[PDB]
C-alpha cells in the first residue's frame, strides 16, 4: 500500500480557484442536505498558540486537517499557520494521502467568500471594499472576481505598505483601485473584513444599505471586527451555527447577549440548498460569518488528490 | 524546515517495550496530576468502519493520532487497523514528524496492561490465562513478562489454531503454555481479556478470588467481556472514567444503571500518582478497564521521535 505525500508547492499547482469554488459550493450544499458528516473542531490550547483537528466526510472521502496558530512564529522565522491534511478512504480507512493544507486553507476560505457573495450580494455590486489587506484579502479578491466584474477597489490596512501592495496587485490585473481610510473603504456594495482584530474596526454608521459583508477575520473566541449595531440591523448568514457562536464574527455579541439565535437567518448551505432565502430586498444589509469548516478542507483535498494522480505529482511512502 | 517521516518498520526499531511501559506509566501519572491535556475522541462513522481523532498534549509534545477500524479489511488485503500520528512542537505548532502508529497503538496497550497489573495484581502472581490469543494478547503477554515471573500460561479462544499460533509462540520463548477453554483459562492470578465480544465471555463463577483482570477488549458502546457480576465484586480501576462508561468494560452495566461513578475505585493514573490505593487484600478481585488514551500515543511518539533523531532514522519532507 502506498500513501501519496504532497508538498505546498505541489498542492499549489493542483487546484484552481474555480475548482475550489465548485467544491466548496457543493460541500455546503451536501452538508445542509445531511449528505456530509462533520464533528465540531477540537482544540488543544497552548500558552503560545494552539492546534485544531478538523475531520469530515463527504464526496466520497474522509480526512482530518490538523492546523496550528502560533503568532510568535513569524517574529521567529516560521508561518503563523501550518496545516496538514490526511485524506482517507471511507471503505478501507486507508490513508490515501498526507498533504499540505496551508495553501488550500487560504484558497477555500477565499472560495467561500466568493460563493457567499454570489448568493447574498446585490447582483449589481461593483464597488468592493477591503478592511485588511493581508493574505486572505487577496484570496477573497480572486474568488470575487470569478463572480463579479469589479468596478472599483477601496483598500484599507493599518499597515499602509500592505494596502498599497494590494492596490498595486489590483491595478496590475486592470482592476481600478486605491488606498483609503477605513470609513471610506466601508462605503461599498461588498465589504470584505479580513483582520484579526478583537475590537470593532467598522462602524455601523459607515455601512450603507444594500451592503453585503464577507466577515472573514474573526475565528476564535473574543475575535470581533464589526460594530455590534451592524449585526442587529442585518440578515446574518453563518458558516456553521455552532462555530460562529464560539469564534465567528458574532461570538462576542452572542456571548454578551446582544443578539440571539433568532438573529441568525440561515447557514450558507441552507441558502445554497434552497432551505432558506438569501438576500430578499435591495435595502437590507447582509452578512456572511465565515469560520472555516472541515467539509471545505476535505472537498478541496479530494480535488488536489485526484489531480495529483492525473499528473503523476507527489512522492510515495509505504507506511505500514 | 522539515518534517520527519517514519514507517512502521522504522518505528518498530525505535522503541522497546520497557520504554513504552515507562512512557505510558508516566503519561497516566502526569494526567492524573493535571499535567496533560486530552480532549475526548472524535469519531467519523462509515458504513464499513470508522476513523477516530485522538489528540493529546504532554511531556512537551502535542500530537494527533488519526486511526481507523474496518473489520472487513483483512479479507480484502489490508489490516483492520492502520494509524498515523502527526507529532508537533507546542511552541511553534510545527509538525515535527508524521509516523506510523499502527504498531505503537498495540505496543502502548500491552504496556498499559503491563503497568496496570504491576500496580493491581498479587505481587506473587505467576499463573496467567488469556481469553483471546489475537494480536493484543501478544503485547499484553510481552509486557507482563517484564513485570512478573511467569511459570504456566492458560490460553483459550473461539478458534483453536490461534490458541496454537499463540501457545507455541509462548512456548518458543520459555514459559509452559497450554490451550485450555474459557472455564479453565479463567482461573489465574492474572486474566487478560482481549476479545471484541458483545456479551460476557467470562462468568462470575469461573473466577477465583485474588484475581487481577486486564479487561482490554471492550472498545465501544456495544461490547463487554465480563459477567456484570464480576464487576459488582471487584476493585474496578479505569483508564479514563468518561471513556469507559462510554465504551469500556463498564459502559453496559453503567448504561443499564447497575453500576455508576460511586462504583469505580479509581483511575489507573490515580493509583500510580498515589491519589488512590490499589490491591489491599490478597482475596479481592481487581479489574483494569482499558479503553486506550491519546496521552499514551503521544507519550510513545515522543520516545520514537527522540530515538529517531538520535539514530538518524527516517526520511524528510518539506511540507511548506
Ligand atoms: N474563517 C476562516 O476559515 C479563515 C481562513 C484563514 C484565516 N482566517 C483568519 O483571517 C485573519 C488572517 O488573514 P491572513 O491569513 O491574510 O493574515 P495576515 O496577518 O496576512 O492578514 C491580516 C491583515 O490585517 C491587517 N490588520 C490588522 N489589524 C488591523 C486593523 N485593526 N485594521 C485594519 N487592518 C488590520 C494587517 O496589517 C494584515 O495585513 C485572522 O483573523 C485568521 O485567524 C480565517
Ligand atoms: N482498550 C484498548 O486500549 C484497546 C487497544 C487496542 C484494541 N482494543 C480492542 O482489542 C480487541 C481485539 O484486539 P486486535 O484488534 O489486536 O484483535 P484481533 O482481531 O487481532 O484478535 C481478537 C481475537 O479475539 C477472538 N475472539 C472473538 N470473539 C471472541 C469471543 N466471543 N470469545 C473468545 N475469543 C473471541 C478472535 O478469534 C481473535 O483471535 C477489540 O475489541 C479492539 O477494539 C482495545
Ligand atoms: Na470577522
Ligand atoms: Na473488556
Amino acid at each position: 500500500m502506498e500513501t501519496l505525500i504532497l508538498t505546498q508547492e505541489e498542492v499549489e499547482s493542483l487546484i484552481s480557484m474555480d475548482e475550489a469554488m465548485n467544491a466548496v459550493e457543493e460541500a455546503f450544499r451536501l452538508y445542509a442536505l445531511g449528505k456530509a458528516q462533520m464533528p465540531p473542531k477540537v482544540y488543544l490550547e497552548f500558552e503560545k498558540g494552539d492546534l485544531r483537528a478538523m475531520p469530515a466526510h463527504l464526496m466520497g472521502y474522509a480526512g482530518l486537517k490538523w492546523v496550528n496558530s502560533h503568532p510568535g512564529n513569524p517574529d521567529k522565522g516560521l508561518p503563523t499557520v501550518m496545516a496538514l491534511m490526511i485524506l482517507n478512504s471511507p471503505e478501507t480507512g486507508f490513508p490515501l494521502a498526507v498533504m499540505d493544507a496551508t495553501y488550500t486553507t487560504s484558497l477555500r476560505t477565499g472560495a467561500a467568500g466568493g460563493i457567499a457573495a454570489k448568493y447574498l450580494a446585490r447582483k449589481n455590486s461593483s464597488v468592493f471594499g477591503f478592511i485588511g489587506c493581508g493574505t486572505q484579502a487577496y484570496f477573497q479578491l480572486e474568488a470575487l472576481r470569478r463572480v463579479f466584474d469589479i468596478g472599483e477597489v477601496k483598500a484599507y490596512d493599518v499597515r499602509e505598505k500592505a494596502a498599497k501592495k494590494f492596490v498595486s496587485y489590483c491595478e496590475d490585473r486592470g482592476i481600478s483601485a486605491s488606498v483609503q481610510p477605513a470609513e471610506e473603504a466601508s462605503r461599498c456594495d461588498v465589504l470584505v473584513t479580513t483582520t484579526p482584530s478583537r475590537k470593532p474596526v467598522v462602524k455601523a454608521e459607515w455601512v450603507e444599505e444594500g451592503t453585503h459583508i464577507n466577515a472573514i477575520g474573526a475565528d476564535g473566541p473574543g475575535k470581533q471586527e464589526l460594530d455590534v449595531e451592524i449585526l442587529k440591523k442585518a440578515k446574518i448568514v453563518v458558516d456553521d451555527l455552532e462555530q460562529a457562536k464560539h469564534g465567528g464574527e458574532i461570538n462576542v455579541a452572542v456571548s454578551k447577549g446582544v443578539i440571539g439565535v433568532e438573529d441568525v437567518h440561515a447557514t450558507i448551505g441552507e441558502v445554497i440548498a434552497g432551505l432558506k432565502d438569501g438576500r430578499e430586498s435591495d435595502e437590507e444589509i447582509t452578512i456572511f460569518d465565515s469560520t472555516g469548516l472541515a467539509i471545505q478542507d476535505v472537498a478541496v483535498a479530494k480535488v488536489v488528490y485526484e489531480n495529483a494522480l492525473s499528473k503523476n505529482v507527489g512522492s510515495k511512502i509505504k507506511f505500514f
